[PDB]
DNA sequence: GCCGGTT
DNA sequence: AACCGGC
DNA sequence: GCCGGTT
DNA sequence: AACCGGC
């Protein structure tokens, strides 16, 4: 990670930060105001990196050139919008932030790329673990890794931003870090009805998986297929079952 | 319908209009059907406070008078438990309904869902299909045929420099539908989606024809993506395990 | 504690 | 509660 | 037009 | 992008 040497600031700064009164996401923006302030030659939103890649290369015209700028098959596809979006883009008509973007901050540097989300909590609430991201693209991701034998390009790593309504504000009372690639895969609780989303949060993810990145990508794919196995006759007996009597 | 009958007003109201465009629609419904009208949490905390005598979750869930209601409507035994006049309810994203219509004992739950019609069309999550199927079951076993509609306003609307202006709405009633014409989305949360404009609105059957029919067509896609799940996401990866 | 459905 | 993009 | 994954 | 409640 580029941000873990600095995590400990982060984490100092952060905490006891108030916003006015996801629903922290103003808290997003302070990450990515500190690190812009701290790392800024390596800080993008995802959307400004695609920007920035374009406008270095206005001679490149068309989505086809524009993909392969990106030197990578697993990146172009956690990273790249669509195709007439990047047919259409212009330094008139930049990208701007996406809903459906992978990432909310990318850290890049000498070709490696670490995927940073924020994720926000309300301490308050009843713990309830967010949804990180799709276990299927998950999936798709450790087998073009594999593929391509990318296992040493990019790393997707965790922020959570703890916080609780004081008076009139939201402040932060503490964070956690996390790398979805220390963990153990067959550990990660894949939730298919929440949108077939891997869950938890970051302070209670497993950090001690101990083969190599290639050894992840294909423990990870075990895990996916075994758990997709049995949801399908668990959907039988949840979504069928209980049902029949009626028709 | 409450609504319905009056749609055109709306309509009239809400076309040109300026400002996800969370839009009111509420404030209209409210000034011109007053007593009818509510937030859904709002409508909680009326009953609740038509009840002081009433205390605990179990007393006042019987305040609903219907297992299904109650199973739409109601927040969890805790949060009714400690309801107070002095700790009301607040809007929850949760909630199954943005604005719930009550007449003579008579239940219009009605969503109201904006599109940007200067994107390309996506059809939003509108309920869950398995929240859905809970319902007709619910309905049928207590035999709820003549209770509650589930109705949507879709508000389409589009940027102009600075603000955000309504251009279109269509409404829709759910149980005029075809049944097994309702797209249930499954990775989408299991969600059924459509945009308004495009529901069909030909069903002629009787309330529990509907809600028998649309359970047939939930048991059926439910297998189907089970075993759908194989092909998707099982057999694609083996060759690496 | 464990678990997974919904906006 | 929306939201894009493959073919 | 058709279809369905993601944040 | 997060959000409750059943036992
Ligand atoms: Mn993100
Ligand atoms: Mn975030
Ligand atoms: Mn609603
Ligand atoms: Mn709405």
């Amino acid at each position: 990670s580029f941000i873990k040497p600095i995590y400990q600031d982060i984490n100092s700064i952060l905490i006891g930060q108030k916003v006015k009164r996801a629903a922290g996401e103003p808290f997003e923006k302070l990450v990515y105001k500190f690190l812009k302030e701290n790392l800024s030659d390596l800080t993008f939103k995802q959307y400004e990196y695609l920007n920035d890649l374009f406008m270095k290369n206005p001679a490149i015209i068309g989505h086809e050139a524009r993909y392969k700028l990106f030197n990578s098959p697993t990146l172009l596809f956690l990273l790249s919008r669509g195709k007439a979006a990047t047919e259409n883009w212009s330094i008139e008509n930049l990208f701007e932030e996406k809903q459906n973007d992978t990432a909310d901050i990318l850290l890049v540097k000498d070709q490696f790329y670490e995927l940073l989300d924020v994720k926000t909590r309300n301490i308050s609430k009843s713990a309830f673990a967010p949804n990180i991201i799709s276990a299927y693209k998950l999936a798709q991701t450790c087998a073009k890794m594999i593929d391509n034998k990318e296992f040493d390009l990019f790393d997707i790593n965790y922020l959570e931003v703890d916080w609780e309504l004081n008076g009139e504000d939201l402040v932060c009372v503490s964070t956690s870090f996390a790398e979805l690639f220390k963990s153990e895969p067959s550990e990660l609780y894949i939730n298919w009805a929440a949108a077939m989303q891997i869950q938890f949060h970051v302070r209670d993810l497993d950090q001690g998986f101990n083969g190599t990145r290639e050894e992840w990508a294909k423990s990870y794919l075990k895990h996916f297929v075994t758990q997709a196995e049995q949801r399908a006759i668990s959907m039988i007996d949840k979504f069928v079952k209980p049902f029949k009597k009626y028709i």
